[PDB]
Formats: C-alpha cells, structure tokens, sequence
C-alpha cells in the first residue's frame, strides 16, 4: 500500500542524507578558510598593498612569486619538510607551469606592416608555440606535451587552455626555490606571448583525514593586463581509517542497493503497465533521480578506484603529486550529489495529502501550473529582449552586461534591488535611465501581478469548485 | 464580566512592564561599549595594528597578552586598580586553556615515516589531563571540572568544559608580566592547545553594577585561531534604593498573579472542560504561565545564590566567580523578553469594540489552517535550497558554512542584501542556476500564493458573515 | 462651479513651489560641510589621528580645547563674531549611596547627572566666575536635552576672549587648577561665525557628555542663518512671491472661516477639511517663525564689528529648524491636498469611491499591525539592548524595525549579540511581515474594490 511506499522512501532518504551529510563533516570551512587567507590576502610585500587577489601586471605577479608565496609555502621549525600551519604538511615540490602563443600568429593590415612588427593572437591550440626559447637548457625552456605532462584542460575565465606548456618543477627548501625563480626572472620568462600561468601544490594535515589541493591561474589577455583566479579543494584519499568510515562504507553499500531496486521497478513499470508512463511528473522525477544517482555512482567507482597516483607520490615523495583530476572528479560528484538530495527532498511532496487542506493546495498548484507556463513563454521572451538589449547596449562599458549570462542575472540582482544605478547612468546618459525605470516600472506594476491574477483566478475556481460539489 | 478580566490583565501586563524596564536600566548600552572598544578594539601593540578582533596566530595572542590586556588592566592614579576612574577590577584575573593528548587520532601506516604527533579536534574522550612542561605549579597540572568550579561553555568549534589548565594571576601590573612572561619562556602553548580563556570582573559604584568579562581563543586543529568576547552585565546588591523596593514589592505582587493564574488553569483543566487546548487563547494562556513559572523558578535559585559574592568579600584577594550568575541571568533575560512579547500578544483577546475590529479578527482567524498548510509547503521548498546551498557553497563562502547560516542568508536573500560575487566564483555553474531559480521561485509563485490565499479567504468571511 | 476652486488652489500651488525652489537651492548645505569639516574632522595635532568625531577620554579634549579649536577659530576662512563661552555641569560627592557590603575601598560615588544630584558648591580657587555656581537666570539659559541625560541652562561658565593669544593663556589657566574633575557630567561650547568670504551667518554648539561609567560621548549641531537682503533681481522676485503668498493664505483663512461659520454643525466628519485645517495652521505657524526672524535678524549685526560679550543665539537655530520641518510637511500636505481633486472621469470616480470606501478597514488593521509592530520593537529591545547600539533606545529600536522592512538588515552584531533568539527574532520578524500581515492592506483593497465594481455594474 501507500505506507510501504512511505517507509521505503523514508529509509531511502535517510540513508542519502547520512552518506552526503557524512561527507560534508565538520568544519573543513576553516581548513579552506585558513589557506585562502594565506595565499590569497597576504600583501606581496611589506610596502605594497597589492595581494594575489588585486593583481595588475606581470611586475606585480613576479613580486607575488618571490615574496608572498615563498613565505606562504616554506615554514621552518637538513632540508626538513616544511609543515604550512605546523599542521598542514607540504606534498613533495609544487610545479609552476605557462602558455604561449607564436610570434607573427595573427594578421595584421598591410598599410602598417612597417610600423606594427609583432603580433600575438589570443590563446588557441591552433597558435600556442612549440618551439625552444631563451636559454634553451632545461625544461622551463622545452615544450612537453600534455601526454608527456598527464595534465587536462582547464576552462580558464577567458578561454579553455590546455595540459601541455613550458613546465618547471620547485625545490622542496626556500633557498632554492628563490634561486630557481630568480634565474627565471633574469633570463626573462615571461615575454608578451604568455596566456596563462600556473601554480600547484598539496598538502595533508594528519590531524584530520584530509588532503587540500590548490591551484593558482593568472592569465594575461591578448589585450593587456592580468586576471587571477584560485581553486582550493579538500579530498580525502585514505578513506578507511576509523569506525564512522566503516559506517559510511555500509551506507554506501546500502544506497547502491537501493538505486538497483529502484532501477528494477521502475524498468518493470515501464516494460507493459502504461507505456507512456511519462504524463504524471512524479514517474520524471523517478527517472530523473535514478540517472543522477546511477551517474554519481559511476562517478565514484571511477574515481575511488582510481587512487594510482597516490601510490606512485608514495613510493617516492620528492616528486610533484598530480591530484588534479582527482579534485575535478571530486567536484562533479559533489554537484551531482546536491542535485540528487535537491530533488529527493523535492519528492517528498508525494505524500503529503494527510486532509482536505494540503489536497486542495497541491491541486491548485496542478492546475496552475499549465497557465503559469504559459505566461512564463512570455515573461521570459520580454525578460530576454531586455537582456539582449542591455548586452548591446552598456556591454562594453558597465562591467555587470559585459556577457548575456552576466546581464541576466543583473537583472535578477535589479529584480532584488541590489544595483548601483549610478554605473549604468555613467555609460549612456540617455537610454540608462530609460532602461532602469521601464524595467522596474513593467516588471513591478505589469509582470509581476498577472501571475497573482492567474494564481488566484484558479485557487478561487478549485476551492469553490469542490465546495460547491 | 469581561471588563473585571480585562482590568485584571491590564494590571498584570503593567506589573510586568514594571518589571523589565526596573531591570533594563537607561544607557546601560554604554558601559559594556567603552569596555568592549576599550579590550578589542585597541591594537595588540604601537607598532602593530593587530587587535583582538582579528588575531591570527599563537604569537598575535601572546602580543596582546603582555600588550593590550595589562594595559586595559591595570592604571595608576598592593593599590587597587580603577579602569575609567570609575571601574573597579575585583581580585585578580584567570587564564586557562584546554589541551589534547598526542595520539588521540590515528596516522595511515602509508604516512607514518614523515609524520610522528597526531592532536585529535577536541572532545572530552581525547582530552590531556597529564603534566607536562616544569611541573612545580598549577598552570601545568590538570584540575578537573569540580575542582575548579567550572561548567561547559559552547564556543564555536565546540563545546568546552570546566577544567584544564589554569592560573590566576596577580592585583598588580609589575609582577602579571612576569608571570606571563615566566609562562612564554616555557612554553605553555604548545600544538595540543584547543582553547584558552581569560575572565576578569569590574564594578562601578557610581551606578551599581557588576561586569562579567570572558575572552576566548580558539585554536582549531587545522591551525589558526577563532576569537570571541562576552561583556555582561549584573546587579548583586539589589536592595539599595527607594525604587529598588519598589521593584521587590512589584516581584511579590507578580508572583501573586502567577499564582492566580496557575491555580485558575489547574481548576479549568482538572475537572472543568477537560483537554480544552481546542482553542489558542486557552493554549497562549499556558505558554504564558510557563514561561513565567520558569522565570520565577531561575530567579528563585540564583536570588539567593549569591554566596560566591560573600566569599570574595570576605577575602578580596582570590578570583571572583561570577560565570554561572551572569549565565543564568542571560536566560533569565531571554525568559523575560518572550514572557513579554506574548503577554503583549494576548491583547487581540479584547480589541473587539467595533465590528471593523470582530471582522478584521475573524479574516485573520479563519485564515489560520489554511496559511500554516501552505507554510508547510514553503518551508519543505525553503529547506530543499537551504540543503543544496550548504552542499553546493559550504566549504568557501562563509554564508553558508553551517546549515542554520544557510537558512538566515536566504531569508537575507529576500531583502537583496548579499554579494552574488562570491557565490559566483564559488561555483560558475549551479550557483547562478540556484539564485535564479530561487530568486524566481519566491517572487513570483509562493509570495503570490499566500497573497491569492489571504485575498480569497477575506472575501469569503467577509461575504458570509456580512449575508448572514 | 469648481473652476474657480481649482483654479485657486492651483494658482496657490505654483507659489509654494516657486517658494521652495528658491529654499531648495541655497548654496549653504554645501557651506555646512565645508565649515563643520574645519572643526569636526582635522586632528588636534600632527601626531595623532584623534579628532572631536571620535573623542574618547579627558586627555584628548584638554589637548582639543587648545589645539583643533584655536586652530580652526583663528586663522572656509571664516571669522569671529564676539567672545565665545564654555560652560559645565557636574554632580556632587557623596550623592549616591555605597553598599555597606564593600564600603572600606570605595570612598567617592558620584551619580549620573540629575537636577537634585546637581552640585552648588564652589570649588577650586574662587577667582573667576568658572569656579562659582550661577543659576540659569543668571545665564538667560535653556535646556538642551541631550544624548543620555537633558541637561539645564546653569552651571560654571567662563566667556573665552578675542585674541587667540590671550585665550589659549586662560583655557591653560583652567587646565592647570583642574577644572574637569571626577563630578563633570556635561561640557558645552558656543560661538558664532561670519565668514565674511561669502554673506551667511552660523551658529554653533558643541557639547561633551560624561558619562558615570566612564568615557566621553561628543556631540554637534550646526544651523547657518540667513541676512538676506535686496541684492539680485531673483531676490526681489522670491519677495514679491513671499508676499503674495501672505496676502493668500489671508484670503485662504478668510474662506476658511467662513466655512467654519456657516457649516460649524458638521466640520470633521470628513478627512479634507482636516486636512484644510492642518495646512492653514501649519501656515500660519510657519509664517510666524518666518516674520519673527526677519525681525530679529537685524538686532545680530552689532556684534560684527567689535563687541565684547556671548551672542545668545540659540532660539534662532531652532526655531530655523522648526521652520524647515513645518514647510516641509506643509508642502507634503498641499501636494495631497491636489491628488484630492482629480475626480473628472469614471474611472477616477471608481478608484476614489474604493479609496474612500475602505478607509475605516485600513485604520482598524492599522491597529492590529502596530500592536504586532511594537510587540517585535520591545522584544528587540529587550534581547539586543545593551549590546547592539542599533537598539539601544526603544525609538531607535522602532527606526531600525522600519529599516530593516525596507531591506536595510544587518545581522552581523544581531547574530553575534545572541547566538540564540537573535536568528529567530529575525527569521520570525522578515517571514510574518513580508508574507502574512503586510497582504492584509491589499486583501481589504481588492475586496473593497469588488464591491465597488459590482455596486457601480449593477446601478
């Protein structure tokens, strides 16, 4: 019957909010929180203000890289380890990596070909230099292929880059770290053909069961300046250690039995018992959540079983641990796995029919749904002509329009009231104005009260409706 | 008939008023403000610009131990110590921290040729309770939690309890340093340290109040360091003046009413109209009864339990303890506050004195089953986001570290007041699909859901009592 | 037949619009910064950054009183106007009442500031005239109602001199017989400027409170006044306008009465000749300050030149505020008074019958709504009192409640004062108004306006 339905739903539930909420353990906030305000916050230098996070120019980032960061990475106490917080230990040498693109890559107009000599385009894999440059001796000098590099690509603000570049490992002291980055800095390394650059470096704090993988991308566009950029990830790699681990690996077991019996009954509902099987919104919702869930569970199965790289960092640790795509993975099954909870809980509105007063509103929401789809055609046909023209119009300028998913959600911002009217008034004295006030003016008085129309039109239908029979 | 019943609560609600506001004395507000800018605000040293507020390290907390603490300690005009000219610092302060024991947590056989110590997060299980450093005084030998005369705390990692390792310290500034530069040389804060507490008093004879001060740093076993504060202020002389008679002859007449009223609700619920809880009056009526026997009860047990104070008065030189008055009396004042704001809530019982009024009362309670079966609904919507925000963004915003934080930055979402620029580069994709959707969601479908609810049920009262 | 009604009314309009707009630009607002910036904002010294804005102890304001003040009064560019004066008020000892509980260490109570606790003796060297008691008779002075106390017109006064050399020579006189004890409660400082620069006149009052706990709480105002005279051609045309408005309003009171005499039986059963009878006497009172003013705006030029004794220019300044307070919700109240008149089509008919007919319902939930308001008001002041500073007075607690329904949260000291019933305060507050209670106006409006569509439909 219905309550077996319940109880199973419930026990279902349970178990996926013990398995996320698991993983989501205490406060792994302050670990994350402790080395972004390290790195990130720190001033390069006693005088200047400038910090990672405010970078200006290749100056700045060559002040950032001597100064700043070597006193983040390096911590004192023959060539010991170097723990970041006395807690936090450092994981072999940490890599610092860059992209290039080719000199004379683009095309420039023949009535200046004497008074613009060098050209540099934008990055693309189609442009990126392969050749051996300045003091062609090591292998920060050298391209090495991304095969070679066992890197990915990454999908940077301003473009995709790739796993391959000119490469070159750090030393596990300060002392020689400075000397390796002096003598880059010297034999300049950084000429207009950079795109990007890279830093990586892990750490573990046996305290908790937990490693912590930072990358650090600063990219310079083919139109000067720079743009910094962090990504700061807590893993955990050694899994079976204490008995709440063992707990977690039961649920874990439990939770793939109950997406197979899942998967086998909605299969037999479908196989001849209402072939359609698809005009009912809670059948969707089932398929929706059996494939996010079989999704995260391949996911994960192709990432825990998967821990080579650990083993290869542990049977020498003086080389650069690779737990990028081990972070990357970590991520996607992090989203998945919010996604899947969202719509769980979301499900839950199965059951709630216990009286006529949840019934009648779960109705009215039914029957309201086919005209408020309807109206939403519109509002969002409206919603996106602003956008576009908000996008061509203030693009170039305002900084919240400079792309279309930036101008929608400055609208969405606007909606709440959390604008700075005075920028979009700087850019164009005339048709700023005009946009703000016809927006909040159509959206306020119009858009927002036909849906209320609509929503109380069939809320007083349904109620009168039964009532009456 | 109704008017003796409506005299008789306009009295109470006025001994009560009495009350609080004898209590809730004026420009109370300033004295904890120069004594919080005077202990937080003031940088660690001249150089450094470093406070209390934003420590960061373990040597940032011994700078403004020997810094910022004894000069807002100790001022000169055995002599004793006035912080404004009007504050008296009462015996001597305390300091005490909380420690971990090398081995409470497990190192992976893969690691163990790199890493050898291992300090677990703190939990009463795991917790040192061995010497350690000279051992020759009370600073380096644990005292358990009824030895000390101490209770749980709950700070933000966790929650601490009532023992580990203390001193107290000394009247003066001269010999202080020394004790605390005797406790840094060897070293006391080692990486097993999970808390520290400093607790001092103050009492201002000008008005007559005490000052319970705490300071709390902890270390987290990630390394860092979380600071918090407490200023509170008591009054333990109570009987001093005129209006303070007053006040006690206003508690007496108020537990005469609470009396009244509980004999009244046992006669109405023993044997006359039994399980009568069908309506709200009657249930407002026992909530309010509780609140105020709860009251009563705490301010019973710790009216009289003040013999802490009599023990510093016969021996001034020794550490006041004052942490359980001032704990009791913030529940106290919570107790009240509510007591208060129900007791104002029970007067829609007798705005009846129009028919504007009855029907106005009568839209709004007809209303009641169907606004709470939509909250319902709300509410399960609500907590779906909250989930997916705390999964999504609580490792890095610091809006939604905790589930409780993610909840109160959605109700702040409403009101526009939030960033969009951190949950953003939080996550590019899935952050701005949940503000979005969210943002759609409340706008636009629920707000006029419980507008359409309200609009039709007062059109339906309002047409039939008006035909009938 | 209301041709010509209207017609005046709107001939009345366009001359308080002119009025204000001659008001509205001034070019004094910018003048009160760049004057109250010269005193509330530059350090005392070179060395520290501590200025009257941010005023912390004793030390400071002896450093301040000679320094920042003489420093900013002789050197925009303004100028001196006569002699200023400095004045305190402080308590007695022995005024309190010290617990015999611990008697052998406190010997000295002083109370915090009170008429009765008030302290008459004289103290110090009985030199000058700072170090006897004068009465409030004796300094044609008023009460000031301050921050934490209100304070009287008496206490120990000393008028400063012309010449800075001489005047930093008496305030160091005073700060070495010391002159602040532990009793002070209260420290006032008045002046007056000219600016010769540019023609406008000022009045300031400075004031430093002591509180018993210890500290200080600085506190300002400053109100310029005007000398206006027949200068520009724009000037005689605001004049012009000024009195035609007077001849106006005369007639408007003139009508007015008359209305009052012939439909005395029946005057206040409608809201629009409330609102006829809160304009014209709003008009009138800011008619009064205005003449009364003029009049005394003449009597202030001796002391432009050289003259010797303190200006009592205080009433000025406040009556200037209260003018600019009535003008201001007088022009709010005319500009109602014209939305009341556009009844020309049906349409306007039916939203004026349905405004009209649904104005006792709104008045009645009004009731229901601040009941709930000031229930939620007097919680938070009960909670976040003594630490929040945004609820520490029951009216400024009231302030942020409406603040914070326009979206003007904060909920960083709210969640850091009370970890606890905070959070729940503030959930409970922003889920009960933006959801339920504030949908109950729009509830009694659109049934209202039901009926009022069916009742026309069917007639």
């Amino acid at each position: 019957s219905v309550l077996r339905e319940l109880v199973t739903y419930l026990l279902f539930l349970i178990v996926l909010c013990i398995l996320t909420y698991g993983m989501m353990s205490s406060n792994v906030y302050y670990y994350t929180r402790m080395m972004s305000q390290l790195f990130l916050d720190t001033p390069v230098s006693k005088t200047e203000k400038t910090n990672f996070k405010t970078l200006s120019s290749m100056e700045d980032f060559w002040k950032f890289t001597e100064g700043s960061l070597l006193d983040g990475l390096y911590w004192k106490m023959a060539d010991n380890r170097s723990f970041i917080f006395y807690e936090n230990l450092l994981l072999g040498v940490p890599r610092i990596r860059q992209l290039r693109v080719r000199n004379g890559s683009c095309s420039i107009p023949q009535d200046l070909r004497d008074e613009i000599k060098e050209c540099y385009d934008v990055y693309s894999v189609s442009s990126e230099d392969r050749a051996p440059f300045g003091p062609r001796n090591g292998t920060a000098w050298i391209y090495t292929s991304e095969k070679d590099l066992n890197g990915s690509s990454h999908w940077g603000i301003i473009a995709t880059y790739s796993g391959a570049g000119y490469y070159l490992d750090l030393s596990r002291t300060r002392e020689e770290t400075a000397a390796q980055v002096a003598s880059l800095k010297k034999n300049v390394w950084l000429d207009r053909g950079t795109r990007a650059t890279f830093i990586d470096f892990s750490v573990y704090n046996a305290n908790i069961n937990l490693f912590c993988v930072v990358r650090l991308l600063v990219e310079f566009p083919a139109t000067g300046g720079v743009i910094p950029s962090w990504q700061f990830q807590p893993l955990k790699l050694i899994r079976y250690v204490t008995t709440f681990d063992f707990f977690l690996a039961a649920c874990e077991i439990i939770f793939c039995f109950f997406i197979f019996y899942y998967v086998v009954e909605e299969i037999l509902e479908i196989r001849i018992h209402k072939l359609h099987y698809f005009r009912s919104f809670w059948n969707c919702l089932d398929v929706v959540i059996v494939v996010l869930s079989v999704v995260a569970i391949g996911i994960n199965i192709y990432r825990t079983s998967n821990v080579e790289v650990l083993l290869q960092f542990l049977e020498d640790q003086n080389t650069f641990p690779n737990f990028e795509h081990l972070a990357y993975w970590q991520i996607q099954f992090n989203n998945i796995a919010a996604v899947t909870v969202f719509f769980v809980w979301i499900k839950l509105f199965k059951f709630i029919n216990f009286n006529r007063t949840m019934s009648q509103l779960s109705t009215t929401m039914s029957r309201c749904a086919k005209d408020l789809f309807g109206f939403a055609i519109m509002f969002f046909i409206i919603f996106l002509a602003y956008a576009q023209l908000a996008y061509l119009v203030f693009g170039t300028q305002v900084d919240d329009f400079s792309t279309f998913q930036e101008c929608i959600f400055t609208q969405f911002r606007i909606i709440l009231g959390d604008i700075n009217f005075a920028e979009i008034e700087e850019a164009n004295r005339v048709l700023g104005p005009i946009y703000f006030t016809t927006f909040v003016f159509f959206m306020f008085f119009i858009l927002l009260n036909m849906f209320l129309a609509i929503i109380n039109d069939t809320y007083s239908e349904v109620k009168s409706d039964l009532a009456q029979q």
